[PDB]
């Protein structure tokens, strides 16, 4: 269980760090930690994208209804959403590249894609928990969240 408190600390780290875009595919989410650096997150201007289970985001204690009352964009499959993992898409290549055309930017802020993934809770435990910066797993993992995101 100290391990997960670690783990937790190098994702808000991580989340912290964040430039342009945070995609969050999670079963259950109610970690205050992580809950409170994606609030950071979005006052500092990052866009972030969340896809969760439609019967957990509803249970206690939640923290879905608390982030998505501030303007972060939920999305629930139906039914129901069964994962091999949740996974943390910080500045994804082809995300960020799809912000440069949305905001018409004529300068992008220097950035990497880091990906964040780890073992399914389905009962704020981030056990199994992985960080790596490789765009072949970053791509993979974006190109699923796309999915679900379109569903
Ligand atoms: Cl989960």
């Amino acid at each position: 269980m100290e391990l997960s408190l670690r783990n937790v600390a190098k994702i808000v780290e991580q989340i912290d760090r964040a430039v342009y875009s945070i995609d969050l595919a999670i079963y259950t989410f109610t970690s205050l930690f992580l809950a409170d650096s994606i609030k950071r997150a979005l006052q500092r201007g990052v866009i972030i994208r969340i896809i969760s289970d439609g019967e957990m985001v509803y249970s206690k204690g939640s923290q879905i209804s608390m982030l998505a009352q501030l303007g972060v964009p939920v999305r629930v499959p139906i039914t129901t959403n069964l994962m091999h993992n949740k996974f943390c898409i910080i500045d994804g290549f082809e995300r960020v590249e799809e912000i440069r055309l949305l905001r018409k930017l004529k300068f992008m802020r220097p950035c990497y894609s880091i990906v964040i993934s780890g073992s399914v809770n389905w009962t704020g435990n981030w056990e199994n928990c992985i960080i790596t910066a490789d765009d072949k797993l970053t791509a993979t993992f974006q190109a699923e969240f796309q999915r679900m995101w379109r569903a």
